[PDB]
């Protein structure tokens, strides 16, 4: 049909099913069923398949990408779609430990991964000398090399942006105690956890309510499933700040 | 008697005055291969608490720094991985993982009260620091069998000891 | 306890002009259990209040009560029981330890990354004068 008839028609059949809130099925399950219709339609011999493993295929913990959806409205309108989603913000942001896991690649400059870290510390902080408890956010990236990574590590501190990784010293074992007092400092501007082994011994020593973003293009890692989390796939890394 | 060597050790060239000015001191040890990691810990308290003064009544705070050789990487982690679980909190110019030298954190930490002392890894981190800190810098080296070579423009003094278990009276 | 109160009274400051308090930890070996915790009574009657890890009756060793033990300045030092206490206690403290022993004819087995003294006295009364 009509572009417009067929948007109210889809979203009912999915609604009732899975009995979720607006967001959870217009833009968590209705998006990631568009896909794997086309996936299937596009392959070149089977094009027809039974729809009996479809409806926990798109019930994924992910948000994918609609390559559709970013060629109709545009990147202004379809960033701002994935910003009033599942990343609602408050008046007053609370002092959560939250985790920004980006996916890394050599396809992305450099310059690009700071202004997305400069845009996830400035709103996702508060290091005011008058606040009794200070939050700052957690960076994860993966899927790039260790040389690669310590270029975007040493390049942040010389711009003033204090971070710590729990690795104080050279040669220091990982101390995950160290996010935790960096966590409550005011003068660290963020965290830098290294990798997934660093990741999951941060979690165990976090009692307050602790919440993940993951924004990977290709690959995403596998999540702990009780930890709150929003795992949204982009085209590119400039397309991560527009959304956080 | 036995005690007449470390009288001619003690007040002749690490004499302390209660009221010594915030100077960047610098202490060589000589950590070889025979000395355990246990009584390293013991001159480093000594010389942590001796030289430096990081109580809230003074404005001029000052650390001493720490340099570490004749030995692997293995045990100068694993002495350095001590130190920082035992609250004696440093720093060594690497703030995070995969960092180049920062002597910059060397500088705040010489002012910075809840940073005891200054680790320094080895000689190319040393002479890196040593045209960082612009004050006076005074060097003292405490070794058994190798002597280091320090440049000549520094007030610098040489101890031979028997063995590193007599540096810390010495301090 | 006349050895007891003057290692209370000189390595432990709990002052209140200070703002790092310490307080010694106590080992007692070779001896039965009667008068151990005999002389634990009278510790305790004679407002010399300590900590073992037994904040309650039928508990399991808490060496976290000897963590907050060292830093209050109204408890005045620490009991420990026994060997398996004091294994248990050493991994507890994270800060600096220094263990000293006096002792007369049995010495204590004591981990080797410790720095330790080992002094031995003709009896019990020689202890209190060096302390």
């Amino acid at each position: 049909k009509s572009f417009d008839d067929q948007k109210k028609e889809t979203i009912q059949i999915i609604k009732n099913h899975f009995q979720c809130e607006d967001y959870e099925a217009e833009h968590y399950l209705y998006s990631n069923a568009f896909r794997k219709t086309y996936d299937i339609s596009c392959n070149k011999k089977d094009r027809r398949i039974k729809k009996s493993d479809f409806v926990e295929s798109i019930n994924k913990s992910k948000v994918l990408f609609n390559i559709w959806f970013y060629q109709y409205e545009g990147r202004k309108e379809y960033l701002r779609k994935l910003k009033e989603s599942f990343i609602r913000r408050s008046v007053n942001t609370s002092p959560y430990a939250r985790f920004f896991i980006l996916e890394f690649q050599d396809k992305t400059d450099i310059k690009t991964v700071k202004d997305c870290i400069y845009k996830i510390q400035s709103n996702w902080s508060n290091l005011s000398k008058r606040t009794d408890r200070p939050y700052s956010p957690f960076l994860l990236f993966h899927g790039t090399s260790d040389a690669n990574l310590y270029e975007l590590k040493n390049q942040l501190f010389n711009e003033d942006l204090i971070f710590t990784d729990g690795y104080p010293f050279k040669g220091s074992v990982f101390t995950p105690k160290m996010l935790i007092e960096g966590f409550s400092n005011k003068e660290i501007h963020f965290q830098f956890i290294n990798d997934i082994d660093d990741f999951n011994e941060t979690l165990n020593s976090i009692n307050i309510r602790k919440e993940v973003y993951q924004f990977y293009t290709e690959n995403c890692l596998d999540i702990p499933s009780q930890l709150p989390q929003v795992n949204i796939q982009v085209k590119d890394f400039a397309d991560i700040k527009e959304i956080v």
